[PDB]
């Protein structure tokens, strides 16, 4: 069968961006795919991360990646560091990537919009990122509308090593959810929702209790017209908790304006909050147990071990087209 | 006793200059200290290398710095790529430093001088090579006058991360000869001697043959003056041949203008190149035996084991001061 590669940082508590996003599709893929889902710490510190904070932040997005369903033995759940060969991958596919591809890259601008003095990490982010898909022989990447371009750079550059050094990487192809591939800042509509977002009511994390939930469904932004349809340009605010709804209840846009009609932003966002804290529910309580085991542990070992093979695998391929080191 | 590390790239066979400027140090250093002697092939990358090149650079390299006297047992020697650690350090560093501090490195606007397109690896070599001397603790660093820059960010990035994360990295110092620590090319005057220069004639290696060395300082660039005489203003071209005489004879300037006094360019030139070709011979008979014994592997071998050791060790504890990963 064909192979899936995802990754999600351990920056902050996963939001239902990211779920809606990408960990959802997750759970339905390992059943009909072989894959690999990384909790990516060396992408993490690509910005400042209090070193507590990260290391508690790895734990808890295993956790979460096993509460919301993924079953290690259908696929590989590892950590990102415990794989010397993204690193070693990582360095070698910078040296093929162009500073100015890099300087193009629509996240850098904008996660370095308006800094005097930035990591070089935040300017190197995309070669890792390619290592990691690469270094599997990935045939799909399930995302992350954000991450399109990312992708498409990942795709050159795998054509560049190819056809540089000879066949070796599969052009892996991004697979990005037809409905929520772009949930929106609770706060500010035209931005999308991040998990580092300085401000926390922008986003709802996987971990928040009802009543934050409640709170931040309450203060989401909409506009002064108390309708409630869909209309992306005009109402952002509205039309992007339709959206969430949607996709969480299973009942489509056009329903949710019908069952809507008279009514109604206080009780539609009351609704709102409550079908998330559902959604949620079974999630947290599957959370806690995994957080109170050393079966966490072990699933990672197990994880980290399995991608090792496969990965320095292909290190030993790359260094050997590229005449790094000595023949192996 | 002190810790010593150095590089050197296998991206060509190594100079003259490589050999005043740092390798001749090495032997003398290799009793005094604990020393890593490396073969950096993860930096030679930063710009093209032909595969089958680059693998046979890296095996000349190694057996060089043996046919110059590095005893195995009392110095490590080894090849960068076999060691996971640079690569893992290497992007740990590069998320601590400034895109700036990258950018304002001379060797790095000098080498992306003029081009169009230039690879990632080009500007973020520095951390890079941060990461080889902070694994080993390394006290001293034998250089090879134009890596003091570099070294002079490796002790701003060791001091931010001890700072930032806790005392971990030793501060390093370089160790620049008094003499010969910037050998000029041969061609250009105002350039120094690189083994990657496009132009064979700018420089000479330790492998040339006589008639090669003959034809090399025979071509070097001179003046019409006409006299033997040490002004490296206005002589620079005689004044770095003087130089290259000087460190490799043991006699002093002043003594090479007095011998040299009513002579002669013509032959001051060959008896140069005798000199260098003296000094090679003994060199290039144990290169022979190092290239065709299994003895070099082993060596390697060997040295890599005893790197991994350390620096692997260095990586952990980066990894907990960071937050990386997981509590081992
Ligand atoms: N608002 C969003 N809507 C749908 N998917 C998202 C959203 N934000 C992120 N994703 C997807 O989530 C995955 C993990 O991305 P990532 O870990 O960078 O999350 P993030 O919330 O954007 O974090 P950070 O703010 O630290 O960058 C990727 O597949 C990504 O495209
Ligand atoms: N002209 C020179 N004179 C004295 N030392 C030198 C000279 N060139 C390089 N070195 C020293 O040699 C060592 C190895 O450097 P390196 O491998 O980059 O050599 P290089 O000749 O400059 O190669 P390249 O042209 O590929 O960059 C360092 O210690 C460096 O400072
Ligand atoms: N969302 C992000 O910022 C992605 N860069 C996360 C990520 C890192 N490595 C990956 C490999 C495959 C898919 C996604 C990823
Ligand atoms: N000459 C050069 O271009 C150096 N960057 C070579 C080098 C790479 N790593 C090192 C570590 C210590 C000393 C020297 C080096
Ligand atoms: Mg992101
Ligand atoms: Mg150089
Ligand atoms: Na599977
Ligand atoms: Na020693």
């Amino acid at each position: 069968m064909k192979t899936i590669f995802s990754g999600i940082q351990p920056s902050g508590v996963i939001t239902i961006g990211n779920y809606i996003g990408a960990l959802r599709q997750f759970v339905e893929l390992q059943h009909e795919y072989n894959c690999y889902f990384c909790i990516v710490d060396q992408h993490a510190i690509t910005v400042w991360q209090d070193p507590h904070e990260l290391r508690q932040n790895i734990r808890r997005l295993a956790a979460l990646y096993l509460a919301v369903g993924i079953d290690p033995t259908q696929a590989t759940l590892f950590i990102q560091s415990e794989v010397p060969a993204h690193a070693q991958a990582a360095w070698m596919l910078q040296c093929i990537v162009y500073i100015g591809e890099l300087e193009r890259m629509t996240q850098f601008k904008e996660k370095s919009a308006g800094k005097e003095a930035v990591s070089a990490g935040l300017l190197t982010y995309p070669p890792l990122m390619a290592a990691d898909i690469l270094l599997y022989n990935t045939d799909i990447v399930p995302v992350g509308e954000d991450q399109k371009q990312h992708i498409e750079l990942t795709r050159d550059l795998a054509e560049r090593f190819n056809k540089r050094y000879g066949e070796l990487f599969t052009i892996p192809e991004a697979r990005i959810p037809k409905v929520g591939a772009r949930i929106m800042s609770l706060v500010d509509p035209t931005k999308k929702m991040s998990k580092s977002d300085p401000n926390p009511k922008a986003y709802i994390t996987l971990l928040d209790d009802a009543k934050t939930i409640e709170k931040k469904i309450k203060s989401a932004v909409t506009d002064s017209e108390g309708t409630i349809r869909y209309d992306k340009e005009a109402k952002p605010g509205i039309s992007n908790l339709l959206n969430i709804y949607s996709t969480l209840s299973g009942q489509s846009i056009e329903e949710l304006e019908r069952q809507y009609e008279g009514k109604g932003y206080g009780v539609f966002k009351a609704d709102l909050a409550q079908v998330v804290i559902e959604t949620l529910r079974p999630i947290q309580e599957r959370y806690h147990h995994w957080m109170e085991s050393e079966e966490l542990d072990r699933v990672l070992d197990e994880g980290a071990e399995k991608a090792n093979r496969v990965a320095s695998e292909m290190v030993r391929k790359m260094e050997q087209a590229m005449g790094l080191g000595r023949r192996r």
